[PDB]
């Protein structure tokens, strides 16, 4: 297995070279988020490998995680940004992102939004006709032209459906059959629209890398015939969503570099700029929640791992059925009995469980358990359900240094929202 | 069909006879969360009244909705206070609520929470032996005894696997473990929890008449119970198809009489149906799209601001606030916000005229596990919260979050 955070012999979990029951105890005994700095370095680094010789923008996707520390350090080694959001945009420029290295996508781009898009001079994706019509009034108001892709369905229906984003009936891209009215619509605004690109985006967790192939296929196709047409095409966006091992068992999954070999020889034939919008295979596999284990009890004959840690600061497990790996930070005593338990957080509800049906030793009051893979999808997510408040996040450095990288969330900042009522 | 949001014959929807375009037009045009001050009274007066000449606490759950004013309103009227964590209490004393009408459930009770728990007088529902040890070391820090009542199991469970029942082997366990610590625990009754959504009358009856026996064989033992929690909420018509649902009466009416001769004093916990349906998430339609077999209508609304149709499968009933032009086709519709997942959906196959851009649309009965869930997903920050008063004024009850708000977190670091 290669991962950042590994288990001795002697039964420790470390971070690096870090054992985390050391930060667990140089920390507020409330549950927080750890990420290996070096682990984000690491990542990006298999994409930049992956993609020499490919003109490429590495736009890591900042819905899997906001933290500002660690936008900085994404931006300082060449990462470009995708946004969803015009707060994702000002939190990318505050990162110090450069404009031309980022890509504004979504099927709900406000006028308010696509203005600062158009004022910043970021690539922008068109997902619809009224997307298009409020791109060309984002134009005329702030005066500069946009950059444009046309984001497209490809039609590419095998992952969880709440995830899938390139499939026939999805939300996301234009109808394929209206391809030409979007073709005459864009040259019909000259002033305002540059079409420079065609966009997809398949889904989330694919670990299957014919289907990035058959869609660069496809997408080829459609840049070949928008060229033809008599646009000046640079760029082709395959998106981001590719998967990783999950289940912490040596499993062989599809690197970057396999993912780029499916579409390299086409991108190169036809000289595009390949845009890749990774953003779970950049941060998820850098990062542990860690809590504190509560008690431990048994309802008729299911049992019980009660931690801190709840669907509040980490609400995958319960939203997507998703299984994301478990086990404790310090060696048990040997007598406790290995059996099967459910781990669950302290608000009482169905709903509330961070994994199912997992085989530990018995743990004592007290004792760290983590959740592995937990870096994308899941501070970002976040919620105070039950007033559990925000957790911090610190991560480890090269130099075996723990810094903290975001506050913690206090209930004094519950009562900010009625100050004054 | 009976509800505090309701079409007039002018086709525009109104909140306690205000109408919700006029709301719109007065605060900032992004998602907010609407409630009707009124509708929580009329909710919580539904029981007040059914559990009148009964000894009782009405136990709001302060997890399905934790905005301040409402927890202040409810107090106002006699509410009582169902809690899950120690922010929850520190929030419930802000709120002026009675600690003699606060109970403290939950499976991972921290040790911190329960000293502050014991320090402030409120009931602890013990849920397991290593609950019970926390608790009694609440009780020698805090130097506090600790009112607590212990589980008791109904029949419920769909599964299937002394002098109680096979289901409550434990229950004399618990009795004599609190017995053996008389500085640190009052035994002052028993909970149990049913189903979340009540259809039926008679499970409540059962639950009730099952707990009252033991409660006998608890005061025939030497305890002093005074406290029956039958915690379980009524259903709410979630598709406005005017079905049948048993009313507040009809449910207490099925304990009244067994309850009044043994003198407990009954604490249920209403929290769904006491706000759920006091409450409209209301967003600006940004646009309408297709793609192959589906239509979308786009709102500024998300699963980051309402998250439970996707977390739940939960249908909530939605249409438009103001009258459509004659033109508009009417046709079904997925209804979407704009974040960059297929979960992003707050309903799917509704019959709605197709809105004009900046058209007002509403998901209904959003009073509980909405607001309480939102998150800052995408950097959609949290919506402002407002209610109409009596009178028919329009009242802020909570602030927008702000980007600066993102931002606090990172400062210095
Ligand atoms: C347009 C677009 N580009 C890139 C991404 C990043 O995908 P990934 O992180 O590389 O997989 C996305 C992301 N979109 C939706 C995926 C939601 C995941 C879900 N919260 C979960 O399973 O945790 C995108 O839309």
């Amino acid at each position: 297995f290669d991962h950042c955070f590994k288990k001795s012999s002697d039964g420790f979990l470390y971070c690096e070279g870090t054992k985390v029951q050391d930060i667990m105890e140089t920390v507020e005994k409330r549950p927080f988020y750890l990420y290996s700095k070096p682990q984000i370095t690491r990542n990006l680094e298999a994409y930049k490998e992956a993609l020499e010789g490919v003109r490429s923008v590495i736009g890591y996707a900042i819905k899997a995680n906001n933290n500002l520390k660690i936008l900085e350090h994404l931006r300082s080694l060449g990462c470009g940004a995708v946004l969803v959001s015009g707060n994702e945009l000002r939190l990318a420029l505050l990162a110090g992102f450069d404009p031309t290295k980022c890509i504004f996508n979504g099927n709900g781009k406000s006028l308010e939004d696509l203005v600062l898009a158009a004022q910043e001079g970021v690539f922008v994706n068109v997902d619809s006709e009224f997307d298009l019509n409020n791109i060309v009034e984002a134009s005329r108001i702030s005066g500069k032209q946009v950059n444009v892709l046309l984001r497209i369905n490809p039609d590419v229906d095998q992952v969880h459906p709440y995830v899938a984003t390139g499939n026939k009936n999805s939300k996301f891209g234009i109808r394929n059959e209206k391809l030409q009215w979007f073709l005459d619509e864009v040259k019909a605004h000259p002033k305002e629209l540059k079409l420079v690109g065609a966009h997809c985006h398949l889904g989330s967790t694919i670990t299957k890398v014919d289907i990035f192939r058959d869609a660069a296929v496809l997408m080829i196709e459609y840049i070949d015939e928008i060229r033809r047409q008599g646009f000046e095409v640079s760029y082709l966006n395959i998106g981001g969503g590719l998967g990783i091992d999950y289940y912490h068992a040596g499993a062989v999954l599809p690197t970057p570099m396999d993912l780029i070999n499916t579409v390299r020889e086409l991108v190169l034939s036809r000289d595009l700029n390949l845009i890749i919008e990774p953003g779970r295979s950049l941060i998820a596999n850098t990062c542990c929640f860690v809590n504190h284990v509560t008690g431990v009890k048994t309802n008729g004959t299911k049992n019980f791992i009660v931690i801190d840690g709840s669907m509040a600061e980490l609400i995958r497990p319960s939203l997507y059925d998703a299984y994301q790996h478990i086990e404790l930070v310090s060696p048990t005593p040997p007598e406790a009995e290995v059996t099967k338990f459910d781990v669950v957080g302290p608000v009482c509800e169905s709903a509330d469980f961070l994994g199912k049906d997992r085989e530990l030793p018995t743990p004592p009051q007290g004792a760290g358990l983590v959740v592995h893979d937990a870096g994308a999808y899941c501070m970002s997510m976040a919620s105070t359900y039950n007033l559990k408040m925000r957790p911090p996040e610190y991560w480890v450095e090269e130099d075996g240094s723990i810094t903290k990288i975001r506050h913690a969330e206090t209930f004094d900042d519950h009562l900010r929202f009625f100050e004054g009522l």
